[PDB]
Protein backbone atom coordinates (compact mmCIF):
# COMPACT_ATOMS: atom_id res chain seq x y z
CA UNK A 1 0.00 0.00 0.00
CA UNK A 2 2.68 2.49 0.20
CA UNK A 3 3.92 2.58 -3.04
CA UNK A 4 0.11 3.48 -3.96
CA UNK A 5 -0.04 6.12 -1.06
CA UNK A 6 2.96 7.72 -2.53
CA UNK A 7 1.66 7.73 -6.44
CA UNK A 8 -1.54 9.42 -4.69
CA UNK A 9 0.91 11.98 -2.88
CA UNK A 10 2.64 12.81 -6.59
CA UNK A 11 -0.68 13.20 -7.98
CA UNK A 12 -1.85 15.49 -5.22
CA UNK A 13 1.70 17.46 -5.66
CA UNK A 14 0.97 17.92 -9.06
CA UNK A 15 -2.59 19.53 -8.90
CA UNK A 16 -1.42 21.71 -6.01
CA UNK A 17 1.64 23.00 -8.15
CA UNK A 18 -0.93 23.81 -11.45
CA UNK A 19 -3.10 25.21 -8.53
CA UNK A 20 -0.08 27.61 -7.22
CA UNK A 21 0.31 28.39 -10.91
CA UNK A 22 -2.79 29.63 -11.57
CA UNK A 23 -2.99 31.71 -8.40
CA UNK A 24 0.26 33.52 -9.72
CA UNK A 25 -1.18 34.03 -12.98
CA UNK A 26 -4.78 35.42 -11.87
CA UNK A 27 -2.32 37.84 -9.62
CA UNK A 28 -0.65 38.87 -12.51
CA UNK A 29 -3.68 39.66 -14.62
CA UNK A 30 -5.32 41.56 -11.72
CA UNK A 31 -2.30 43.59 -11.71
CA UNK A 32 -1.99 44.66 -15.25
CA UNK A 33 -0.09 42.05 -16.88
CA UNK A 34 -0.90 42.06 -20.46
CA UNK A 35 -1.32 38.87 -22.65
CA UNK A 36 2.73 37.86 -24.34
CA UNK A 37 4.19 40.77 -22.50
CA UNK A 38 6.38 41.20 -19.19
CA UNK A 39 4.59 42.18 -16.12
CA UNK A 40 5.63 45.34 -14.53
CA UNK A 41 5.15 46.30 -10.58
CA UNK A 42 6.31 48.66 -7.72
CA UNK A 43 5.47 49.16 -4.16
CA UNK A 44 5.45 52.75 -4.77
CA UNK A 45 9.07 52.77 -2.43
CA UNK A 46 11.68 54.58 -3.08
CA UNK A 47 14.95 53.47 -2.40
CA UNK A 48 18.75 53.25 -4.10
CA UNK A 49 19.46 51.32 -6.66
CA UNK A 50 21.16 49.04 -5.25
CA UNK A 51 17.81 48.40 -2.96
CA UNK A 52 15.91 48.09 -5.73
CA UNK A 53 18.00 45.42 -7.80
CA UNK A 54 18.18 43.12 -4.21
CA UNK A 55 14.20 43.57 -4.15
CA UNK A 56 13.43 42.27 -7.16
CA UNK A 57 15.99 39.87 -7.34
CA UNK A 58 14.15 38.29 -4.11
CA UNK A 59 10.78 38.30 -5.99
CA UNK A 60 12.72 36.48 -9.02
CA UNK A 61 11.93 39.18 -11.14
CA UNK A 62 14.29 42.15 -12.21
CA UNK A 63 15.00 45.92 -12.41
CA UNK A 64 12.22 46.75 -15.09
CA UNK A 65 13.62 47.71 -18.44
CA UNK A 66 11.70 49.32 -21.21
CA UNK A 67 12.85 47.60 -24.82
CA UNK A 68 10.50 49.67 -26.78
CA UNK A 69 7.99 52.45 -26.67
CA UNK A 70 5.22 50.52 -25.82
CA UNK A 71 7.30 49.19 -22.53
CA UNK A 72 8.25 52.68 -21.86
CA UNK A 73 4.88 53.66 -21.67
CA UNK A 74 3.42 50.35 -19.75
CA UNK A 75 6.11 51.23 -16.97
CA UNK A 76 5.17 55.11 -16.76
CA UNK A 77 1.91 54.05 -15.82
CA UNK A 78 2.91 52.21 -13.03
CA UNK A 79 5.50 54.18 -11.56
CA UNK A 80 3.71 57.23 -10.72
CA UNK A 81 6.50 59.22 -9.78
CA UNK A 82 10.51 59.12 -11.06
CA UNK A 83 12.01 55.25 -11.00
CA UNK A 84 14.95 53.25 -11.87
CA UNK A 85 15.31 51.23 -14.83
CA UNK A 86 17.46 48.12 -14.93
CA UNK A 87 20.24 50.61 -17.07
CA UNK A 88 24.19 51.67 -16.00
CA UNK A 89 26.91 53.10 -17.40
CA UNK A 90 28.96 51.73 -14.81
CA UNK A 91 31.72 50.35 -16.60
CA UNK A 92 32.39 52.62 -19.07
CA UNK A 93 31.18 55.87 -18.98
CA UNK A 94 28.35 57.01 -21.72
CA UNK A 95 27.89 53.17 -22.59
CA UNK A 96 24.67 52.20 -20.94
CA UNK A 97 24.00 48.55 -20.53
CA UNK A 98 21.14 46.85 -18.96
CA UNK A 99 21.66 45.11 -15.69
CA UNK A 100 20.49 41.80 -17.34
CA UNK A 101 23.27 42.14 -19.78
CA UNK A 102 23.50 43.66 -23.24
CA UNK A 103 23.66 47.32 -24.80
CA UNK A 104 20.76 49.95 -24.70
CA UNK A 105 19.04 49.83 -27.56
CA UNK A 106 15.90 51.80 -27.31
CA UNK A 107 16.43 54.93 -25.50
CA UNK A 108 14.04 57.68 -23.96
CA UNK A 109 16.53 60.71 -22.92
CA UNK A 110 15.48 63.71 -21.80
CA UNK A 111 16.95 67.09 -23.33
CA UNK A 112 20.61 67.45 -22.51
CA UNK A 113 20.53 64.26 -21.01
CA UNK A 114 22.36 61.86 -19.98
CA UNK A 115 24.44 64.51 -18.04
CA UNK A 116 26.93 62.13 -15.80
CA UNK A 117 25.95 65.65 -13.39
CA UNK A 118 28.67 66.44 -10.39
CA UNK A 119 30.36 63.35 -8.99
CA UNK A 120 28.87 61.16 -11.84
CA UNK A 121 25.41 59.72 -12.74
CA UNK A 122 25.76 55.76 -13.29
CA UNK A 123 21.88 55.12 -13.01
CA UNK A 124 18.80 55.77 -14.97
CA UNK A 125 15.30 57.04 -13.81
CA UNK A 126 12.27 57.12 -16.10
CA UNK A 127 10.59 60.54 -15.57
CA UNK A 128 7.64 62.88 -16.35
CA UNK A 129 6.19 61.87 -19.69
CA UNK A 130 8.23 58.98 -19.88
CA UNK A 131 11.47 60.64 -20.61
CA UNK A 132 15.03 59.19 -19.10
CA UNK A 133 17.85 61.02 -17.20
CA UNK A 134 20.58 59.87 -15.61
CA UNK A 135 21.23 59.99 -11.86
CA UNK A 136 23.20 58.83 -9.06
CA UNK A 137 22.38 54.92 -8.39
CA UNK A 138 23.05 56.21 -4.11
CA UNK A 139 19.67 58.14 -5.13
CA UNK A 140 16.36 56.94 -3.94
CA UNK A 141 13.77 56.58 -6.76
CA UNK A 142 10.50 54.32 -6.92
CA UNK A 143 11.62 50.58 -7.22
CA UNK A 144 9.43 48.74 -10.40
CA UNK A 145 9.89 45.27 -10.95
CA UNK A 146 9.51 43.25 -13.96
CA UNK A 147 8.02 39.78 -14.76
CA UNK A 148 8.82 37.65 -18.00
CA UNK A 149 6.14 37.82 -20.88
CA UNK B 1 11.70 6.10 8.62
CA UNK B 2 10.13 5.30 5.83
CA UNK B 3 6.21 4.98 6.65
CA UNK B 4 6.52 8.30 9.12
CA UNK B 5 8.73 10.03 6.77
CA UNK B 6 5.44 8.96 3.78
CA UNK B 7 2.80 10.13 6.95
CA UNK B 8 4.50 13.79 7.78
CA UNK B 9 4.64 14.53 3.80
CA UNK B 10 1.09 13.94 3.69
CA UNK B 11 0.60 16.47 6.19
CA UNK B 12 2.74 18.90 4.53
CA UNK B 13 0.85 18.50 1.67
CA UNK B 14 -2.30 19.12 3.54
CA UNK B 15 -0.88 22.01 4.85
CA UNK B 16 0.07 23.48 1.76
CA UNK B 17 -3.71 23.17 0.46
CA UNK B 18 -4.80 25.15 3.10
CA UNK B 19 -2.33 27.94 2.98
CA UNK B 20 -2.44 28.25 -0.79
CA UNK B 21 -6.29 28.28 0.15
CA UNK B 22 -5.92 31.00 2.47
CA UNK B 23 -3.43 33.04 -0.37
CA UNK B 24 -6.24 32.56 -2.74
CA UNK B 25 -8.97 34.35 0.21
CA UNK B 26 -6.12 36.96 0.57
CA UNK B 27 -6.05 37.79 -2.86
CA UNK B 28 -9.77 37.23 -4.06
CA UNK B 29 -10.24 40.12 -1.27
CA UNK B 30 -7.70 42.68 -2.27
CA UNK B 31 -9.60 42.22 -5.65
CA UNK B 32 -12.56 43.63 -4.25
CA UNK B 33 -14.42 40.59 -3.62
CA UNK B 34 -17.72 41.60 -1.11
CA UNK B 35 -18.58 38.76 1.54
CA UNK B 36 -20.33 36.32 -0.64
CA UNK B 37 -20.89 38.11 -3.78
CA UNK B 38 -19.19 36.93 -7.28
CA UNK B 39 -16.26 39.48 -7.93
CA UNK B 40 -15.05 40.42 -11.56
CA UNK B 41 -11.45 41.02 -12.57
CA UNK B 42 -9.43 42.94 -15.04
CA UNK B 43 -6.25 43.44 -16.63
CA UNK B 44 -7.42 46.47 -19.05
CA UNK B 45 -6.14 44.95 -22.13
CA UNK B 46 -8.60 45.07 -25.22
CA UNK B 47 -9.14 42.18 -27.32
CA UNK B 48 -10.97 40.12 -29.66
CA UNK B 49 -13.96 38.29 -27.97
CA UNK B 50 -12.52 34.37 -28.98
CA UNK B 51 -9.24 35.62 -26.64
CA UNK B 52 -10.97 36.74 -24.09
CA UNK B 53 -13.06 33.75 -23.22
CA UNK B 54 -9.78 31.41 -23.85
CA UNK B 55 -7.87 33.81 -20.98
CA UNK B 56 -10.50 33.90 -18.62
CA UNK B 57 -11.35 30.08 -18.98
CA UNK B 58 -7.61 29.26 -18.11
CA UNK B 59 -7.78 31.62 -14.90
CA UNK B 60 -10.74 29.04 -14.09
CA UNK B 61 -13.46 31.88 -14.09
CA UNK B 62 -15.42 33.34 -17.18
CA UNK B 63 -16.16 35.94 -19.54
CA UNK B 64 -18.08 38.44 -17.17
CA UNK B 65 -22.24 38.14 -17.16
CA UNK B 66 -24.17 40.58 -15.21
CA UNK B 67 -26.97 38.81 -13.66
CA UNK B 68 -29.22 41.52 -13.03
CA UNK B 69 -28.49 45.65 -12.31
CA UNK B 70 -26.22 45.11 -9.62
CA UNK B 71 -23.89 43.10 -10.84
CA UNK B 72 -23.90 45.11 -14.29
CA UNK B 73 -22.69 47.92 -12.48
CA UNK B 74 -20.28 45.90 -10.59
CA UNK B 75 -18.75 44.87 -14.02
CA UNK B 76 -18.91 49.00 -15.51
CA UNK B 77 -17.26 49.83 -12.81
CA UNK B 78 -14.24 47.50 -12.94
CA UNK B 79 -14.20 47.80 -16.87
CA UNK B 80 -14.29 51.59 -17.28
CA UNK B 81 -14.63 51.21 -21.01
CA UNK B 82 -16.42 49.02 -23.65
CA UNK B 83 -15.82 45.10 -22.68
CA UNK B 84 -16.91 42.10 -23.78
CA UNK B 85 -19.90 40.09 -22.01
CA UNK B 86 -20.51 36.40 -21.81
CA UNK B 87 -23.49 36.55 -24.06
CA UNK B 88 -23.20 35.95 -27.99
CA UNK B 89 -25.59 34.74 -30.45
CA UNK B 90 -22.91 32.89 -33.01
CA UNK B 91 -25.39 29.33 -32.71
CA UNK B 92 -28.33 30.53 -34.02
CA UNK B 93 -28.37 34.88 -34.98
CA UNK B 94 -30.98 37.06 -32.99
CA UNK B 95 -31.14 34.53 -30.19
CA UNK B 96 -28.32 35.55 -27.60
CA UNK B 97 -27.22 32.82 -25.14
CA UNK B 98 -24.59 33.18 -22.12
CA UNK B 99 -21.24 31.53 -22.96
CA UNK B 100 -21.81 29.55 -19.94
CA UNK B 101 -24.99 28.16 -21.61
CA UNK B 102 -29.00 28.94 -21.42
CA UNK B 103 -31.41 31.54 -22.99
CA UNK B 104 -30.82 35.49 -21.48
CA UNK B 105 -32.88 36.12 -18.42
CA UNK B 106 -32.24 39.83 -17.34
CA UNK B 107 -30.29 41.98 -20.20
CA UNK B 108 -29.94 46.51 -20.54
CA UNK B 109 -29.46 46.33 -23.98
CA UNK B 110 -29.04 50.42 -25.86
CA UNK B 111 -31.99 51.66 -27.90
CA UNK B 112 -32.65 49.49 -30.80
CA UNK B 113 -29.92 47.12 -30.29
CA UNK B 114 -28.86 44.35 -31.07
CA UNK B 115 -29.37 45.00 -34.62
CA UNK B 116 -26.42 43.09 -36.22
CA UNK B 117 -24.97 45.53 -38.09
CA UNK B 118 -22.68 45.56 -40.92
CA UNK B 119 -21.31 41.96 -41.76
CA UNK B 120 -22.55 41.00 -38.61
CA UNK B 121 -22.67 41.50 -34.21
CA UNK B 122 -22.50 37.86 -32.50
CA UNK B 123 -20.93 39.74 -29.40
CA UNK B 124 -21.95 41.59 -26.49
CA UNK B 125 -20.08 44.75 -24.79
CA UNK B 126 -21.15 46.87 -22.16
CA UNK B 127 -20.45 50.64 -22.74
CA UNK B 128 -19.34 53.53 -20.32
CA UNK B 129 -23.36 53.78 -19.39
CA UNK B 130 -23.78 50.12 -18.27
CA UNK B 131 -26.12 49.53 -21.79
CA UNK B 132 -25.01 47.01 -23.84
CA UNK B 133 -24.04 46.64 -27.99
CA UNK B 134 -23.76 43.65 -30.09
CA UNK B 135 -20.46 43.99 -31.75
CA UNK B 136 -18.14 42.27 -33.80
CA UNK B 137 -16.91 39.43 -31.77
CA UNK B 138 -13.09 40.34 -33.81
CA UNK B 139 -13.55 43.73 -32.65
CA UNK B 140 -11.16 44.62 -29.49
CA UNK B 141 -12.70 45.33 -26.03
CA UNK B 142 -11.77 44.56 -22.75
CA UNK B 143 -10.96 41.84 -20.72
CA UNK B 144 -13.13 41.15 -17.91
CA UNK B 145 -13.30 37.65 -15.83
CA UNK B 146 -15.94 36.34 -13.09
CA UNK B 147 -15.15 34.29 -10.53
CA UNK B 148 -17.38 32.31 -8.25
CA UNK B 149 -19.24 33.95 -5.40
CA UNK C 1 12.92 2.85 -5.15
CA UNK C 2 10.96 3.81 -2.35
CA UNK C 3 13.26 5.91 -0.71
CA UNK C 4 14.10 8.03 -4.15
CA UNK C 5 10.59 8.92 -4.31
CA UNK C 6 10.18 9.59 -1.25
CA UNK C 7 13.32 11.96 -1.39
CA UNK C 8 11.90 13.35 -4.78
CA UNK C 9 8.49 14.06 -3.02
CA UNK C 10 10.37 15.90 -0.03
CA UNK C 11 12.01 18.08 -2.49
CA UNK C 12 8.57 19.26 -4.78
CA UNK C 13 7.17 19.78 -1.47
CA UNK C 14 10.38 22.38 -0.55
CA UNK C 15 10.06 23.37 -3.93
CA UNK C 16 6.41 24.40 -3.50
CA UNK C 17 6.55 25.98 0.02
CA UNK C 18 9.44 28.14 -1.40
CA UNK C 19 7.05 29.41 -4.18
CA UNK C 20 4.32 30.10 -2.04
CA UNK C 21 6.14 31.99 -0.08
CA UNK C 22 7.60 34.16 -2.99
CA UNK C 23 3.52 34.05 -4.75
CA UNK C 24 3.08 35.90 -0.62
CA UNK C 25 5.71 38.47 -1.10
CA UNK C 26 5.32 39.62 -4.47
CA UNK C 27 1.28 39.93 -3.47
CA UNK C 28 2.45 42.17 -0.76
CA UNK C 29 4.48 44.13 -2.71
CA UNK C 30 1.80 44.81 -5.14
CA UNK C 31 -0.11 45.66 -2.28
CA UNK C 32 2.12 48.25 -1.28
CA UNK C 33 4.02 46.78 1.28
CA UNK C 34 7.09 48.96 1.77
CA UNK C 35 10.16 47.30 3.20
CA UNK C 36 10.50 46.10 6.85
CA UNK C 37 7.10 47.68 7.49
CA UNK C 38 3.23 45.76 7.53
CA UNK C 39 0.54 46.47 5.12
CA UNK C 40 -2.62 47.40 4.31
CA UNK C 41 -5.81 45.77 2.50
CA UNK C 42 -9.44 46.44 1.84
CA UNK C 43 -12.26 44.94 -0.20
CA UNK C 44 -13.78 48.04 0.18
CA UNK C 45 -16.45 46.24 1.75
CA UNK C 46 -18.38 48.04 5.12
CA UNK C 47 -19.79 45.41 8.08
CA UNK C 48 -19.98 45.36 11.67
CA UNK C 49 -16.93 45.48 13.00
CA UNK C 50 -17.41 42.02 14.65
CA UNK C 51 -17.35 40.56 11.14
CA UNK C 52 -14.53 42.89 10.12
CA UNK C 53 -12.35 41.08 13.27
CA UNK C 54 -13.71 37.57 11.70
CA UNK C 55 -12.70 38.27 8.13
CA UNK C 56 -8.50 40.14 8.98
CA UNK C 57 -8.85 36.91 11.59
CA UNK C 58 -9.34 34.43 9.15
CA UNK C 59 -7.01 36.02 7.18
CA UNK C 60 -3.95 35.44 9.24
CA UNK C 61 -4.34 39.23 9.79
CA UNK C 62 -6.23 41.67 12.18
CA UNK C 63 -8.01 44.70 12.07
CA UNK C 64 -5.99 47.70 10.85
CA UNK C 65 -3.81 49.91 13.64
CA UNK C 66 -2.37 52.62 13.19
CA UNK C 67 0.80 52.89 15.67
CA UNK C 68 1.92 56.09 14.00
CA UNK C 69 0.90 58.79 11.51
CA UNK C 70 2.94 57.01 8.88
CA UNK C 71 0.39 54.14 9.02
CA UNK C 72 -2.25 56.82 9.93
CA UNK C 73 -2.24 58.33 6.52
CA UNK C 74 -1.38 54.80 4.92
CA UNK C 75 -4.44 53.54 6.21
CA UNK C 76 -6.22 56.19 5.59
CA UNK C 77 -4.88 56.19 1.50
CA UNK C 78 -6.44 52.33 1.69
CA UNK C 79 -9.56 52.77 2.88
CA UNK C 80 -10.83 56.23 1.17
CA UNK C 81 -13.46 56.39 3.58
CA UNK C 82 -14.25 55.42 6.86
CA UNK C 83 -13.03 53.01 8.31
CA UNK C 84 -12.52 50.54 11.74
CA UNK C 85 -9.49 50.16 13.52
CA UNK C 86 -8.90 47.60 15.65
CA UNK C 87 -9.04 49.86 18.85
CA UNK C 88 -12.15 49.29 21.09
CA UNK C 89 -12.81 50.18 25.11
CA UNK C 90 -15.27 47.27 25.27
CA UNK C 91 -13.65 45.91 28.21
CA UNK C 92 -13.40 49.07 30.39
CA UNK C 93 -15.58 52.17 29.38
CA UNK C 94 -13.05 54.73 28.48
CA UNK C 95 -9.98 52.76 28.48
CA UNK C 96 -8.76 51.99 24.42
CA UNK C 97 -7.17 49.04 24.19
CA UNK C 98 -5.85 47.63 20.92
CA UNK C 99 -7.72 44.18 19.65
CA UNK C 100 -4.07 42.44 19.79
CA UNK C 101 -3.64 43.71 23.57
CA UNK C 102 -2.38 46.88 25.26
CA UNK C 103 -3.31 50.11 26.03
CA UNK C 104 -3.89 52.93 23.22
CA UNK C 105 -0.55 55.23 23.22
CA UNK C 106 -0.55 56.56 19.78
CA UNK C 107 -3.87 58.79 19.20
CA UNK C 108 -5.69 60.86 16.38
CA UNK C 109 -9.06 61.63 18.00
CA UNK C 110 -11.21 64.71 16.39
CA UNK C 111 -11.94 67.42 18.79
CA UNK C 112 -14.26 66.54 21.34
CA UNK C 113 -14.04 62.63 20.71
CA UNK C 114 -13.81 60.23 21.80
CA UNK C 115 -17.71 60.84 23.44
CA UNK C 116 -19.21 57.73 24.27
CA UNK C 117 -22.09 59.18 22.08
CA UNK C 118 -25.94 58.02 22.86
CA UNK C 119 -26.13 54.59 24.53
CA UNK C 120 -22.60 53.77 23.54
CA UNK C 121 -19.69 53.90 21.22
CA UNK C 122 -17.04 51.46 21.69
CA UNK C 123 -14.98 51.18 18.49
CA UNK C 124 -13.28 53.48 16.55
CA UNK C 125 -13.52 54.37 12.87
CA UNK C 126 -10.71 56.40 11.04
CA UNK C 127 -12.39 59.09 9.17
CA UNK C 128 -12.32 60.71 5.25
CA UNK C 129 -9.65 63.05 6.97
CA UNK C 130 -7.44 60.85 8.73
CA UNK C 131 -8.46 61.95 12.13
CA UNK C 132 -10.45 59.55 14.45
CA UNK C 133 -14.35 59.01 16.19
CA UNK C 134 -15.54 56.07 18.32
CA UNK C 135 -19.14 54.82 17.16
CA UNK C 136 -21.10 51.40 17.41
CA UNK C 137 -19.34 48.76 17.04
CA UNK C 138 -23.13 47.86 15.52
CA UNK C 139 -22.63 50.26 13.44
CA UNK C 140 -21.13 48.93 9.37
CA UNK C 141 -17.85 50.43 8.25
CA UNK C 142 -15.15 49.80 5.58
CA UNK C 143 -12.89 46.91 6.47
CA UNK C 144 -9.19 47.23 6.73
CA UNK C 145 -7.01 44.55 7.45
CA UNK C 146 -3.43 44.98 8.08
CA UNK C 147 -0.66 42.18 8.13
CA UNK C 148 2.83 42.53 9.75
CA UNK C 149 6.34 43.51 8.92
O1 LIG D 1 21.08 65.68 -9.90
C1 LIG D 1 19.76 65.21 -10.17
C2 LIG D 1 19.24 65.78 -11.48
O2 LIG D 1 19.03 67.20 -11.28
C3 LIG D 1 18.54 67.91 -12.43
O3 LIG D 1 17.26 67.47 -12.82
C4 LIG D 1 16.19 67.72 -11.90
C5 LIG D 1 15.64 66.38 -11.39
O4 LIG D 1 15.31 65.55 -12.49
C6 LIG D 1 14.39 66.62 -10.52
O5 LIG D 1 14.73 67.37 -9.40
O6 LIG D 1 13.40 67.35 -11.26
C7 LIG D 1 13.86 68.66 -11.68
C8 LIG D 1 12.69 69.34 -12.37
O7 LIG D 1 12.22 68.59 -13.48
C9 LIG D 1 15.09 68.52 -12.60
O8 LIG D 1 15.58 69.81 -12.95
C10 LIG D 1 19.51 67.75 -13.60
O9 LIG D 1 20.77 68.32 -13.25
C11 LIG D 1 19.69 66.25 -13.90
O10 LIG D 1 20.59 66.08 -14.98
C12 LIG D 1 20.22 65.55 -12.64
O11 LIG D 1 20.36 64.16 -12.89
O1 LIG E 1 -20.23 48.11 -35.02
C1 LIG E 1 -20.01 48.63 -33.72
C2 LIG E 1 -21.19 49.45 -33.24
O2 LIG E 1 -21.17 50.70 -33.97
C3 LIG E 1 -22.20 51.62 -33.61
O3 LIG E 1 -22.11 52.04 -32.27
C4 LIG E 1 -20.92 52.77 -31.95
C5 LIG E 1 -20.00 51.92 -31.06
O4 LIG E 1 -20.74 51.41 -29.96
C6 LIG E 1 -18.80 52.74 -30.56
O5 LIG E 1 -17.99 53.09 -31.63
O6 LIG E 1 -19.24 53.95 -29.92
C7 LIG E 1 -20.03 54.80 -30.79
C8 LIG E 1 -20.31 56.09 -30.04
O7 LIG E 1 -19.36 56.31 -29.01
C9 LIG E 1 -21.30 54.07 -31.22
O8 LIG E 1 -22.07 54.89 -32.09
C10 LIG E 1 -23.57 50.99 -33.86
O9 LIG E 1 -23.75 50.77 -35.26
C11 LIG E 1 -23.69 49.67 -33.11
O10 LIG E 1 -24.92 49.04 -33.44
C12 LIG E 1 -22.53 48.74 -33.47
O11 LIG E 1 -22.58 47.57 -32.68
O1 LIG F 1 -19.79 64.25 15.18
C1 LIG F 1 -20.30 64.05 16.49
C2 LIG F 1 -20.94 62.68 16.64
O2 LIG F 1 -21.75 62.46 15.47
C3 LIG F 1 -22.49 61.24 15.47
O3 LIG F 1 -23.45 61.20 16.49
C4 LIG F 1 -24.56 62.09 16.31
C5 LIG F 1 -24.38 63.34 17.16
O4 LIG F 1 -24.24 62.98 18.52
C6 LIG F 1 -25.60 64.25 16.99
O5 LIG F 1 -25.70 64.68 15.67
O6 LIG F 1 -26.81 63.54 17.33
C7 LIG F 1 -27.02 62.36 16.52
C8 LIG F 1 -28.34 61.76 16.94
O7 LIG F 1 -29.37 62.74 16.98
C9 LIG F 1 -25.85 61.39 16.70
O8 LIG F 1 -26.05 60.25 15.88
C10 LIG F 1 -21.54 60.04 15.61
O9 LIG F 1 -20.74 59.92 14.44
C11 LIG F 1 -20.64 60.21 16.84
O10 LIG F 1 -19.70 59.15 16.90
C12 LIG F 1 -19.92 61.55 16.79
O11 LIG F 1 -19.16 61.73 17.98
CA1 LIG G 1 30.69 56.90 -14.61
CA1 LIG H 1 27.42 58.10 -16.23
CA1 LIG I 1 21.29 63.63 -15.25
CA1 LIG J 1 -24.56 35.68 -36.79
CA1 LIG K 1 -25.81 38.71 -34.30
CA1 LIG L 1 -24.82 46.72 -32.59
CA1 LIG M 1 -18.91 50.79 26.79
CA1 LIG N 1 -17.00 53.69 24.84
CA1 LIG O 1 -18.06 59.52 18.74
CL1 LIG P 1 26.34 56.75 -9.87
CL1 LIG Q 1 -19.40 38.52 -35.02
CL1 LIG R 1 -20.44 49.89 20.81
Amino acid sequence: AIEVKLANMEAEINTLKSKLELTNKLHAFSMGKKSGKKFFVTNHERMPFSKVKALCSELRGTVAIPRNAEENKAIQEVAKTSAFLGITDEVTEGQFMYVTGGRLTYSNWKKDEPNDVGSGEDCVTIVDNGLWNDVSCQASHTAVCEFPA
